[PDB]
């Protein structure tokens, strides 16, 4: 349809509007004494929040070029969001801030790309100091403490230090709802793998954007399913056993994907197809050992196993299966453990016999996930109410737990961010370069000012008075006091200060170099 | 077909022959037309890395063939040398239609076109 | 005061030692911008006459000193022995009050002037 082309600083003056237009709505959260914003609803009363990627994903603008900008900075933000819950504010802030005295530079000349290769320079400068100067995380007490921060209760700390000390660092740790009253750790056989549900209409849960499936059949197979005829016997006896179905395969494609889709869009079936691990003679092997798991059979050609001569022996099963957007976790698959003794033992000597590091490498992931089992966390607690308010304070501890473990942990409170100027500043630089060198320099102070002066207390004041404090001494927004934030707790993960400023800095850059644009007419 | 300078460096290097050409009149008028806009590719390539198009236009008409501009870094290397190399085809395949193309516009006298509906 | 290169022609002989000169932040933009701004009348001159000023202009900064453009002809030659001459106080004078006044105009802020009568 008829499109409204612009060029020059009119389409970048939009663009700015559009993100001045979010940033405004948004960034009067940041901080823990952020104001709260009204949103509207169509039914029930309205919503009133402090959550910034709630309110971020609820905009959306009239005019269609900060209709564009606001989307833009939104699919920045999810790139955010998902580790912790304040990364997906601190890079609206810093994209704002960024392009508004990045533009009003190039309106003046400036080359553009001198601007934006000075951003990326002082955009890795600020990435190589923040991984310079953190506190690394790693010792089993600091480990349960920052799952003890936080919300993490107290208990929580305790839990998350002995399921990661049981399963290890990247093991796959569970939360599940308990029926008693206390919440319990356990450890049983389950694998994870890197495949997310083929499509989101069988998602279960909607919030979590999971699918979860109650002591599901599993369906284990090489082949590539595109004819939904090749599984109606399975498909009739699920029915008739009226279970939840799991599905392993190539590929589900073609006409069995959309009959599938229906069918649990209707409810008819419970059914979850995902794609089969690993690729060429490396997917048999996690085949197989799935099917040694969860007790079932891969169907692949060379067996002589088709997809109709499939029964409902020949199936994996297990207690719980949980599939995520990108992975699908298994829970005590229902195979023999002598037989994935086996599979390990196996696993174990080629290790010990391949040359290939890579080789080795993949066996060891195999073995890796094989043997570390999955950590099951039964929640209890009186009350529904307590029981999912408890849930989700595990589910975010664990996250932020996690978070500190891979990078470590640093000041919060955009502490952090002022510490790194100094060294951004040594960066050496001419011309333009040096220009976006003083524009990310002007810039990384917008979180710490914005955070005051949301306070009340004035921002100017706040910024030069941390600039000459001791390093690891901040400023508490809470109190207004000058403590050491490691020592008040004012602490967050390295991951997510260095996530925000990252894409914050390259989606700017990508802005910042935009000359049309195209967009549709709006309809009269 | 083979390979030629990249970045526009190739259509720069044909402008002397294209000039030697002798017309007349609104034939003479045609060629000092393609003359002139045979620059355009090089210098729209220098004007969006920053540079001055012109500057870099005059200078690459006065270097030894086989050396051009590297949008990229600003300098005057070779070429062929620095891997800057396109292929002979799609110049020439590019320059065909635009100048077909071109010509057909041109003699254009009379457009008729759908009113659009109130 | 004495003699100097006409034609616009010494003000671009200056540009270097004004670039030489050592500042930083706001300063060094003020010397950056008067650097650029130097080059205003040859430009302007070969404009004038058809040339591309940014050609002339470009040429110039690489030829030896004493040496300039001939708007009159188009062609480079000693403009001291061309006689292509301007005094140095007619220049001085001018670039003098050009400095000071757009430094007092850049730094105004408020303007009180009649309203129009309708």
């Amino acid at each position: 349809m008829a499109k409204e082309l612009k060029f020059a600083e009119d389409a970048r003056a939009a663009m700015l509007r559009g993100v001045d237009k979010l940033a405004d709505t948004v960034k009067v959260t940041l901080g823990p004494k952020g104001r709260n914003v009204v949103l509207e609803k169509s039914y029930g009363s309205p919503l009133i929040t402090n959550d910034g990627v709630t309110i971020a994903k609820e905009i959306e603008l009239e005019d269609h070029f900060e209709n564009m900008g606001a989307k833009l900075v939104s699919e920045v933000a999810s790139k955010t969001n998902d580790i912790a819950g304040d990364g997906t504010t601190t890079a609206t802030v810093l994209t704002q801030a960024i392009v508004r005295e990045g533009l009003k530079n190039v309106t003046a000349g400036a080359n553009p790309l001198g601007i934006r290769r000075g951003i990326e320079l002082a955009t890795k400068a600020a990435v190589e100091e923040l991984h310079n100067i953190s506190t690394v995380v790693d010792s089993k007490e600091a480990i349960a403490q920052v799952a003890a921060v936080s919300s993490g209760s107290d208990k929580v700390g305790h839990l998350i230090a002995d399921a990661m000390e049981k399963v290890g660092n990247d093991g796959v740790i569970t939360i599940e709802e308990s029926k008693g009253i206390e919440t319990e750790l356990d450890v049983v056989e389950g694998m994870q793998f890197d495949r997310g549900y083929l499509s989101q209409y069988m998602v279960t849960d909607n919030d979590k954007m999971e699918a979860v499936l109650e002591n599901p059949y599993i369906l284990i197979t090489d082949k590539k399913i595109s004819n939904i005829q090749d599984i109606l016997p399975l498909l009739e006896q699920i029915l008739q056993q009226s279970r939840p179905l799991l599905i392993i395969a190539d590929d589900v494609d073609g006409e069995a994907l959309p009959t599938l889709v229906l069918n649990k869009i209707r409810g008819t079936f419970n059914v979850v197809a995902v794609k089969a691990p690993g690729f060429g003679d490396r997917r048999k092997a996690m085949l197989e050992d799935i099917a040694i798991l969860t007790g079932g059979t891969v169907i692949t050609d060379d067996l002589g196993l088709e997809l109709k001569d499939v029964t409902i022996e020949n199936l994996g099963n297990a207690s719980k299966v949980v599939v995520d957007k990108d992975n699908t976790t298994i829970v005590e698959g229902s195979g023999e453990k002598e037989a994935i003794e086996a599979r390990v033992q196996l696993i174990k000597n080629q290790i010990a016999e391949t040359t290939s590091d890579f080789d080795r490498e993949k066996l060891q992931e195999r073995l890796a996930k094989l043997a570390g089992g999955v950590a099951v966390v039964k929640v209890g607690a009186a009350t529904e109410t307590e029981l999912k308010e408890l849930k989700l304070r595990i589910e975010d501890a664990l996250n932020a737990t996690r978070a500190a473990v891979e990078e470590g942990m640093v000041s919060g409170g955009g502490t952090a961010l002022v510490n790194v100027i100094s060294k951004v500043s040594a960066v050496e630089a001419e011309g333009d370069v040096a220009t976006g060198i003083k524009i990310v320099v002007r810039a990384l102070e917008e979180p710490i000012r914005q955070i005051a002066e949301n306070a009340g207390y004035e921002g100017s004041v706040i910024v030069d008075k941390l600039k000459n404090v001791e390093l690891g001494t901040g400023f508490n927004a809470a109190t207004g006091e000058w403590v050491n934030m490691v020592e008040a707790g004012i602490v967050d993960p390295t991951k997510v200060t260095r996530s925000a400023l990252q894409n914050a800095a390259s989606v700017s850059a990508l802005l910042l170099t935009t000359e049309a644009v195209v967009a549709d007419k709006p309809e009269p």
